[PDB]
């Protein structure tokens, strides 16, 4: 090796020894270092074995022949030079390793081999170099090399084709080149360019990325962690679950780092070249191939990080779902629904963000410590000053990082609260609007959001300070280093060969703050998720659930408690129910009857006892849980359809007439929460679902409380009673009605939480006890609309909405600071680059401009972020207004997964992602403008080609967004259902656990997450594909310029026209990518604004048509016809009703279940707009009155008692306009004073999510108490005495008559004994007033009211 023949001569020729040693050691060596490592992948990852094909054999045979040929050389050498022995033998054995490797790759099922192809490419290049040398030299050993080269070339061509396999994702069958360049998606790219992409065009998820192949692994690792603990560290299972695949990104990152620092070296040598021409010709090809390899390796790395992050999100969502399924009630109360929604919606987004920066945590300092080494051999140990200054920032910024962490914690917590509150608003929206409480809860959510945004603003301030100090650190590194060095000297050369590296070193310092912020957010997320996954899970084992002694349900001294901290609810429970025995659990409000049933379901923590429940359990919750599936799928509940039994169950449960009056019968969609159905129909559907599932034990909790006497008797005789379908099954019937007690085989009285009395009706009527006194006293359609993805470019109105929310001043402040920051850098660059009194009057200028840059970097960092606070403060508020203003029909048709999506994930994207992405987009755009100015001032003749360079880039940008947006849109549209499922799963956890349908719901959640990732994975693959092409465009303008600067070296600066072209292509690549990122992120604002155009309710307050202050003073409600139609696709439910309710008239709207009684109440409050007719209350038409002017003047006690999570006093009046003394009085007339007073927290008692902390009787009492609090001249009593005992029932009626004595009251009830005291009643059968007079007159008429009183036992 000497420079005369290798570099100095115009003939590019290697030396003979170099040819025979290094050129042969390179490829053989590559396979030797990779071979061992490759067994790891070949072993850990398997896909079967490929069959015997001609291609595989062709490759194997050529591997055998190639080895022979190489050993044939050793034979001829055996037949002086030392290299003529070792080299042929080494090549033969590495060749024997190559053929063995394709053999084992066949065995392990790999169609395209990256190793073989790259290995053959390197061998080919080495052979090409020797080939050219051997053909320039000119039989004996040359012909062996020609045979070797031809065989190697054919082997390389063969290695490109993909072998046979052992809406599929093309990656599973793509060739090696297709996957290294992400070509397997280009088909969807052009498709997505001709028509908008839909979910149908999207490919099915890869097997490795599928939820049921990812979540289980994480669950198993977590279970192994917990076993070791008996705290379990979530981080341990994380890398024990995601490192085996992620660690290859370390190799890709290292290779990319090495080659990205090697590239500029080649650039500098090339621009120094403009040294025989060949030198530059080689220089440009080497630079081109190194750049292309850099892009490919960096981009496969990015893909690995993104796929690992997506798998992390899938695993986190699945684990959260499973834990929520197995969670206990105490932990479920502790970890609110908002917290679970945050964990599964944006907590894994933090991990996804981390996945891109967890590889930079070691790369940044690697480049840093190298630059110090480059600077060292450049200058000397004076850098001790520089390293110290850089080190000083680490703790200083870490201190702030710690502070930021706290903020994030608080922030995350505030977020949970907000989401939890929103969930309550979604669940009790009908009650919220009926009570005119939309404004109060809007203000509550606004206060929570303001607190969360203040915390986020402080966190953004600290992040801006950290970014500022990190950006000013390198300027200090230099300033301090030169400062100590002067006290050799700083020759313009030595001094400035150090400044260039300082700029190179400032890259990691600029990227660090992002890494720190992502790590802090991911650490907070890990903490929240580890705390959740470590929550106590209820033990089913506690209830010996023996399969089918004959004592179906036996209990021995059970002390069940809802939580360990709280006192036990069940005190010494002990009873034994024989098989097939009808059991009624009677009692007053809040005595643990539903607690007893949930204790038999293992939903209650057992302090001590022995409970054995034998046989399958079928449970019906007092509040019926209904999913979005139709009635047939609700009754089936994932069961095989048997028409003979399904029809019998439907007919027996008195559900047939309701199906007759339903539009599509039993196939019509039923709504997210059963809001389509009535209370009685909901209860009947839940009971029929339990009955159809043939179980051995049926725990019925008030299944006939919301149905009339006739339908209740029909159901009991045909389903529950001794002559019903359930006659052979043990049945625990928790009921308050005592009409069916004589039929009961065993009656258990639950008083104070314990078994006060046990026996039959005839046994308890002779004991002469408390229950004896109680008995003596006798007192398809497709309703839901799924999320829709917009088809087209996002409207510029969305960008305007995000800009006008930020504000004019903040927007220009930010644009001006961006422009100033990038101008300052360009001045600093021009002051150093071209202009390279120097000491003190030039290096200082570099520091001065540099500091002037950092402050501006700080400036917009504090200007965009606060803008992100402003817009998120507006975008949410309008949304919070827009959602509430929407009518009840909107919440009916829109599932509670779109509304949660806007408030959880799209809002999060608006909060944090969009401001940062806007910041980076503005930075890239101004960088491109600055580069355009730079290359315009220098060589203005080149300005002709500047627009074309941009034009082509523009086209690529367009060609990409037309697909990319849709993918993002589809991702959001594919994410809305998942939330819904969680909500549904969170609403009916007890039902799912009791029916043992946990596995089916787990599979449904896996399917929904699989759809979401089917939408999301093509998005990241699209980013990679676009990026490869964009960077390749640059590398093919760098090489092309590098070519045109070496073709014009002695002709009319060319060398700076490459280093200009490359920088302009880079800036352009970043610009096209960041514009695509901003365009995709604006989809979040476009989904938030989607609800703005949604039709909403009538104006809340009509100023002109305001009623008098004392408007309902008479309360003379007068319907004219008031036809009611929920949607303009169904039949009327209030066809031509004419009532003339007088002032202060006790009127009772009684009728059969599902007749339209509560539709009257919904129409009185204008909740559902009238189809034909009007209501003139006190000579004032409500159609004309303002919405609040109507709803604030009329009280209602809703059928479904919903208590929003929070303080009990907050539930009684969220407006907080009643004094605590008055609220105490209102609780006293509700017969709840004792219960609230024995509570440890008194009125500040925290109600659970949806009020589950209280019994439904106590929730009805709370509704009555808040009705007493309002107490206007119109009271609507929508079945208030529906799930309360007879003693409480009469107490409620007594106080109602007492307090509501001079106000018009419209009472809908199935208990006719509460309506006989009413002056007149309204009888409803099919939305028609059949009988309209006094109850005595109707009884004389012997009509339908008489019959209803007959089934009620009142005659
Ligand atoms: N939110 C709703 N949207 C559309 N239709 C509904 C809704 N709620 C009930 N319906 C339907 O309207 C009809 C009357 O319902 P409504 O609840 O007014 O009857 P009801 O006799 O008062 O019932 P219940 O006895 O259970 O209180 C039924 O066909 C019912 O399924
Ligand atoms: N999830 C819960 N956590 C804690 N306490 C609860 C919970 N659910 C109910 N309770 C309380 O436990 C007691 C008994 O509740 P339970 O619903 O079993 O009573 P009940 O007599 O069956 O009610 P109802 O008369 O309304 O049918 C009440 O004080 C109630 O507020
Ligand atoms: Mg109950
Ligand atoms: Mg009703």
């Amino acid at each position: 090796w000497e420079w005369n023949v290798t570099w100095n001569t115009s003939n590019p020729d290697f030396t003979k020894c170099f040819q025979n040693t290094v050129l042969v050691w390179v490829p053989c060596s590559y396979l030797w270092v990779c071979f061992p490592f490759y067994f790891l992948y070949l072993s850990h990852h398997d896909r079967g074995y490929i069959q015997m094909t001609h291609l595989n054999k062709a490759k194997t045979a050529l591997g055998f022949l190639l080895w022979i040929v190489c050993w044939a050389d050793l034979f001829y050498s055996f037949w002086l030079a030392p290299v003529f022995l070792v080299s042929p033998t080494l090549l033969g054995i590495t060749m024997l390793l190559a053929t063995f490797l394709i053999q084992i790759e066949r065995r392990r099922g790999v169609q395209s081999s990256g190793i073989m192809l790259t290995f053959w490419l390197i061998a080919l290049l080495c052979a090409l170099a020797i080939l050219r040398s051997k053909i320039m030299t000119a039989v004996f050993r040359d012909v062996t090399f020609y045979i070797y080269f031809s065989l190697v070339l054919i082997q390389l061509v063969l290695s490109c084709f993909s072998d046979r396999s052992p809406n599929p994702c093309p990656e599973s069958s793509a060739s090696f080149l297709s996957r290294i360049t992400f070509w397997w998606i280009t088909g969807m790219m052009v498709q997505g360019y001709r028509q908008p992409l839909e979910s149908t065009d999207l490919w099915s998820l890869n097997k490795e990325d599928t939820s049921e192949q990812v979540v289980p692994v994480l669950v198993k690792n977590w279970k192994k962690e917990c076993a070791k603990s008996r705290d379990p560290s979530l981080f341990k299972v994380l890398y024990k679950t995601f490192g085996p695949y992620f660690l290859m990104s370390f190799l890709f990152k290292a290779v990319h780092d090495l080659m990205m620092f090697a590239g500029p070296e080649i650039l500098k040598l090339l621009i120094n070249f403009v040294a025989p021409e060949w030198q530059g010709y080689f220089y440009t090809a080497l630079l081109f191939i190194s750049a292309c390899l850099q892009t490919l390796v960096l981009h496969q790395y990015f893909h690995i990080c993104f796929v690992s992050g997506m798998r992390i999100k899938t695993a986190v969502i699945g684990a959260v779902y499973r834990k929520a399924l197995v969670i206990t009630n105490a932990a479920r109360k502790s970890s609110t629904v908002g917290e679970i929604v945050n964990l599964m919606s944006v907590d894994a987004q933090r991990f996804m963000d981390l996945a891109t920066y967890i590889n930079m945590i070691w790369s940044a300092p690697l480049q840093v410590i190298l630059a110090l080494y480059l600077l060292w051999l450049n200058l000397g140990p004076s850098v001790l000053a520089g390293v110290a200054v850089m080190v000083l920032m680490v703790p200083l910024n870490a201190v702030m990082a710690m502070k930021t962490k706290t903020y994030q914690v608080a922030h995350m917590k505030s977020k949970d609260n907000r989401i939890k509150l929103m969930n309550e608003i979604l669940n009790g929206i009908k009650v919220l609007k009926l009570y005119a409480w939309e404004l109060a809860f809007k203000d509550k959510v606004l206060a929570i959001r303001q607190e969360e945004l203040k915390v986020l603003k402080k966190s953004a301030y600290l992040a801006a300070v950290g970014t500022f100090t990190w950006v000013c650190t390198p300027f200090l590194v230099a300033l301090s280093t030169f400062a100590v060095y002067v006290t050799n000297i700083l020759d313009a050369q030595k001094a400035f060969v150090s400044l260039a590296l300082f700029n190179i070193l400032r890259f990691p310092l600029n990227i660090l703050p992002m890494v720190i912020s992502s790590i802090v957010q991911a650490s907070v997320s890990l903490k929240r998720l580890r705390v959740f996954l470590s929550h106590e899970d209820l033990d089913p084992d506690s209830i010996q659930r023996r399969p089918i002694a004959t004592n179906s349900i036996t209990v021995k001294n059970a002390t069940f408690t809802w939580a360990r901290n709280d006192p036990p609810t069940l005190h010494g429970i002990t009873f034994s129910v024989p098989e097939g025995s009808l059991v009624a659990v009677v009692g007053q409000v809040g005595c643990g009857k539903s607690s007893l049933l949930s204790a038999l379901l293992a939903e209650m923590d057992k302090v001590e006892g022995h409970v054995t429940v034998k046989g399958s359990v079928a449970y019906v919750p007092q509040q019926a849980w209904i999913q979005n599936i139709s009635l047939r799928e609700n009754i089936l509940f994932g069961r095989q359809l048997q028409e003979r039994y399904y029809k019998a169950v439907v007919e027996a449960c008195a559900l047939l007439p309701d199906l007759e009056i339903l539009p599509s019968g039993d196939r019509t969609e039923i709504g997210e929460k059963g809001v389509n159905l009535s209370g009685g129909q909901k209860q009947r559907v839940s009971l029929a679902r339990a009955v159809y599932c043939d179980s051995d034990v049926y725990l019925l909790d008030d299944p006939l409380s919301a149905v009339d006497a006739h339908v209740g008797k029909h159901i009991f005789e045909n389903v529950i009673g001794p002559k019903g379908l359930l006659k052979n099954k043990t049945r625990l019937l928790v009921t308050h009605a005592i009409s069916y007690l004589p039929q009961m085989d065993v009656i258990i009285v639950m008083s104070g939480g314990k078994i006060s009395e046990m026996g039959s009706y005839q046994e308890l009527l002779a004991r002469d006890g408390a229950f004896a006194e109680f008995l003596r006293t006798y007192a398809t359609w497709k309703l839901v609309e799924a999320d829709k993805a917009q088809t087209g470019q996002v409207k510029l109105s969305v960008y305007w909405d995000y800009m006008k929310a930020i504000g004019l001043f903040i927007s220009f402040l930010s644009i001006f600071l961006f422009l100033c920051n990038h101008v300052a850098s360009l001045v600093s660059n021009y002051w150093l680059s071209l202009w390279t009194e120097h000491t003190q009057v030039r290096l200082s200028v570099y520091g001065a401009l540099g500091i002037s840059q950092g402050i501006t970097v700080f400036g917009y960092s504090m200007a965009v972020s606060i803008g992100g606070i402003f817009a998120s403060r507006r975008l949410h508020l309008d949304l919070l207004h827009n959602v509430l203003r929407s009518p009840i029909s909107f919440f009916e048709r829109t599932p509670s997964g779109n509304l949660v999506n806007r408030f959880s994930k799209e809002l999060d994207t608006v909060d944090s992602m969009i401001p940062q992405v806007i910041k980076m987009f503005m930075g890239s755009l101004f960088n491109v403008i600055g580069a355009c100015i730079i290359i315009l001032l220098a060589t203005p003749m080149a300005a002709v080609i500047i627009p074309p360079l941009g034009l082509i880039y523009f086209f690529v940008q367009r060609f990409y967004v037309a697909s990319s947006r849709q993918l993002k849109r589809l991702e959001s549209v594919s994410r809305s259902p998942v939330y819904s499922h969680f909500n549904e799963t969170l609403l009916g956890v007890s039902v799912i656990r009791a029916f043992e349908e946990q596995e089916r719901f787990i599979r449904q959640s896996d399917l929904k997450v699989d759809e979401n990732q089917k939408a999301y994975y093509p998005s990241i693959v699209a980013n990679r594909w676009l990026a490869v092409r964009l960077e390749c465009v640059g590398n093919c303008i760098v090489l092309f310029a590098s070519l045109f600067a070496v073709i014009s070296r002695h002709s009319l600066l060319v060398g700076l026209s490459v280093s200009y072209s490359l920088q302009v292509t880079t800036y352009l690549n970043w610009l096209v990518r960041m514009s695509s990122e901003m365009e995709t992120n604006i989809v979040a604002v476009e989904r938030l604004k989607e609800y703005s155009e949604t039709e909403k309710e009538a104006p809340w307050q009509i100023q002109d048509m305001a009623p008098p202050k004392d408007w309902p003073q008479v309360g003379r409600v007068e319907f004219r016809d008031y036809g009611l139609r929920y949607r303009e696709d169904l039949d009327l439910v209030l066809k031509h009703i004419n009532v003339t309710i007088d002032g202060g008239e006790k009127v009772g709207i009684v009728g059969r279940t599902g007749a339209g009684k509560s539709s009257l109440t919904l129409g009185l409050f204008r909740i559902k707009e009238s189809a034909e007719g009007e209501i003139i209350i006190d000579d004032i038409n409500i159609a004309k009155i303002g919405l609040h002017d109507l709803r604030f003047k009329i009280t209602i006690i809703p059928q479904d008692p919903v208590l929003f999570s929070g303080s009990l006093r907050m539930n009684l009046d969220p407006f907080s306009q009643y004094s605590d003394e008055e609220v105490w009085t209102s609780l006293e007339l509700a017969h709840l004073k004792g219960f609230v007073s024995a509570l440890p927290d008194k009125l500040n008692h925290e109600c659970a999510e949806g009020g589950e902390n209280l019994s439904v009787g106590q929730r009805q009492l709370v509704c009555l108490a808040r009705a007493l609090l309002r107490k206007t001249k119109i009271l609507v009593l929508d079945e208030a005495t529906a799930a309360v005992d007879l003693e409480t029932d009469d107490l409620i009626q007594s106080t109602i008559r007492t307090q509501f004595d001079d106000c018009t009251v419209l009472t809908i009830a199935h208990r006719l004994n509460t309506i006989m005291d009413y002056t007149r009643v309204i009888v409803l059968d099919k939305g028609e007033i059949q009988e309209w007079g006094s109850p005595s007159d109707l009884l004389q008429q012997r009509g339908l009211f008489y019959s209803m009183a007959k089934d009620s036992g009142l005659v």
